[PDB]
């Protein structure tokens, strides 16, 4: 069974929080999600195999804080480096430099591809689940756990969040009836969280959420609203943004993407974002 | 004061040590107990309250409204999120779902409901005369005091009592007892919160309080979305209810809104006009209130 985390780890501070394992002193990064009074245990055992992938942070164990008056921790590797949104927030203009947008972005990629080719949909992907790491390394939170919950109907699936990273086959239409979706939603969200690191926010930030959800139906893609980015660049969110999924580019050609796959300042690109990371740092 | 923005030194504080998290409080000068939702916010967040404080209606105190007593700003260092404050009256007896939940057999007597619900309506009839929309009408948003007391939840720009899913203005929120004219579908692009929205979420707060759950609980959230606005309205399950609470229901629950009753018609319904047990509910339910309390 899975137990209560009291004497084991400790909540510090949100981010996804900072947690210590009380014992060793260690940190480690505890994902928490409100739970339902079993088998959230079996998937994560089904789960945790792939988060050892390196840019996924890594599964530590998993306990549940009881209870009514429950809540899952999803207990994995710190990142030290905080959430790539915090980064942009405490950037000046809220804006990354374009190659560093790449380098994130190829993580990012690389992460989905390990969960994608395995039949895992993470379904929450945007900047505050994507953390940083002090050598910059670039890691995604969660491995499918949250995705497989959302599943569940009951008192723990009631509400619906963000509608910002959604893709248009995920919200339900008359054409569209059962939100019929895959593994490319994901890559609308690479897509959109690529743009929240370009300008600071997601498309539509500025719309009431019940608006920006029937909009994204119905709208044509997003785009940068700058010209000043490449072409390349502006090439890669028209991949991740393709409107109709069933034409929309997979995780392996994405990374094939001229943005991603050519990176001459990557070694460069790291030592920019470490620096920029503790000069930032709050 | 209900229209400037000030730190909250002085005037409130918190007396039990999450965003959107409500916390036990005191009114400084009085000691009086209150209700205090902390949320952070950037400086950018910070103008848009101010603005919509500036959008706020005037209303006075009413026995159906847990008064919303302002909004503040506990600063912090510079780089930092700031905190605001919501205040509002504080209600110890928990709410409408807490109290289901704590009935055997999640489920209320046909005369508890009409007293509730006509306590509901009294509440957003003081709120619609003076222009203002509850927008979040729902059995965890109807509060009771120890005196048993029915109150409506009101944070002045925030209607909810649990802590917001997300960051205030980015979540959609949970669909159940929205009215369809707030749903954004094909043939509604423009999502209408009207006055009487609130009287179609009480109509869906009586089946609540009648089976337990709102209409569609055993649909994912997304799928009600998307349901609601293309169903008829709901009804009630069962057939054991009286006709008079059925032609309530019915009354709350009219798909156009523009075609539903206002809160002053709903007010003269039998099912809320005529109760001739009110007076032993009360009692009831205040007993209900204390044997809980142990
Ligand atoms: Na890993």
């Amino acid at each position: 069974s899975l137990r209560d985390p009291a004497g084991i780890f400790e909540l510090v501070e949100v981010v996804v929080y900072k947690g210590r394992h009380v014992k060793t002193g260690q940190l480690a990064a505890i994902k928490v999600m409100d739970v339902t009074e079993e088998e959230i245990k079996l998937e994560i055992n089904m789960l945790k195999k792939y988060s050892h992938h390196r840019n996924i942070a890594t599964y530590y164990g998993a306990f549940i804080k009881k209870s009514p008056p429950d809540q899952l921790w999803l207990v994995m590797e710190f990142c030290g480096a905080g959430s790539i949104t915090d980064l942009v927030k405490n950037t000046k203009g809220n804006t990354l430099k374009e190659d560093w947008i790449a380098y994130i972005s190829r993580e990012i990629l690389r992460g989905l591809a390990h969960l994608h080719i395995h039949h895992v949909i993470h379904r929450d992907i945007k900047g505050q689940n994507v953390l940083l790491t002090e050598n910059a390394e670039v890691k995604l939170v969660d491995f499918g756990v949250s995705a497989q919950l959302d599943r569940e109907v009951g008192r723990r699936n009631t509400f619906i969040g963000t509608p910002y990273w959604m893709a248009p086959e995920v919200i339900a239409c008359d054409e569209n009836p059962d939100a019929t979706y895959d593994y490319r939603s994901d890559l609308w969200s690479c897509g959109i969280t690529a743009i929240e690191m370009a300008e600071g926010a997601p498309p539509l930030c500025d719309m009431h959420p019940m608006r920006a959800l029937f909009l994204i139906p119905r709208n044509p893609p997003p785009r940068l609203k700058s010209k000043k980015w490449s072409k390349k660049f502006f090439s890669f969110i028209e991949g991740c943004l393709v409107k109709n999924y069933m034409q929309r580019p997979s995780t392996e050609q994405l990374l094939k993407h001229p943005f991603i796959r050519d990176q001459p300042n990557e070694r460069q690109v790291r030592i920019q974002l470490k620096d920029h990371i503790d000069r930032t740092r709050k």
